[PDB]
């Protein structure tokens, strides 16, 4: 981690490239024990040939997290996150395309917004886009967080 | 796991009610380590100390993943899911108070929204409360599948 970034610091338009990996059945099972949630397309073999789908598919909760946290990965170890306040909220998601038991996802966050809150913060939006290895869009999304002003 | 519901049984006003259960450190760390993103306000016991929130804190999309989760619990003991196609979208989430390592959160989600899609299916919009030991309002969303029209 560098120094902190302030809600000034922020501009619209800068974009963060989070780090690929391939989504796996480890991936869908840890998400499904976790949430106590085995939707069948999800974890039943048998169950998902009947769909549209043919084939298993990894939960779209499990794709958003996966995605806003490599995002976050690399803000992490480029800048002093104390001015990072909260978590805003989620305005927007899609679930565009889905994703395969051995696709590998790739995400990446830009920034679209920016409101003043109050005297010491502003909220700044980013929009969120996910990509499979063969470039198509599986989820999009658009999320805020309230980020400390310069002192 | 008894009878299929299709768009046409599903009535705006029916709530389903989430078995509730206390949110852990092995939660957060579940989570943090899924994600791979050990933001400090959660897994940093000496960061979170010098923030608004004093001890650390639940990640905003576990609660989320947590809530959706015993939710979907209950409809998976009560009919058969084949009806219920895809997870269409995610409009807006709030997270309106920290959950705490202690707290034990309890979901609820209300059908507030209907619309024919084609000729075989229709998506329906749920309204998503999170509550915490406390009757506290953690969070709030609004969610929509599209699910299967009666044959």
């Amino acid at each position: 981690a560098r120094n902190p970034i302030y809600f000034e610091s922020i501009q619209i338009g800068e974009k963060i490239e989070g780090l690929p990996r391939t989504v796996t059945e480890t991936d869908i099972w840890t998400f499904a024990y976790l949430t106590a949630d085995f939707f069948p397309l999800h974890t039943d073999v048998e169950f998902a040939k009947k769909t549209i789908f043919g084939k298993p598919i990894a939960q779209g909760m499990l794709v958003l997290s996966i995605a806003l946290g490599m995002v976050d990965q690399v803000i992490l170890s480029n800048y002093d996150v104390s001015s990072v306040i909260a978590f805003f909220g989620i305005k927007d998601v899609r679930f565009l395309r889905p994703v395969f038991i051995g696709d590998t996802i790739a995400a990446s966050a830009e920034v679209v917004e920016k409101q003043d809150f109050d005297e010491k913060s502003g909220v700044v939006t980013y929009k969120l886009e996910v990509k499979n290895q063969r470039g198509e869009l599986v989820l999009t999304a658009l999320y805020s967080a309230l980020i400390r002003k310069t002192p």
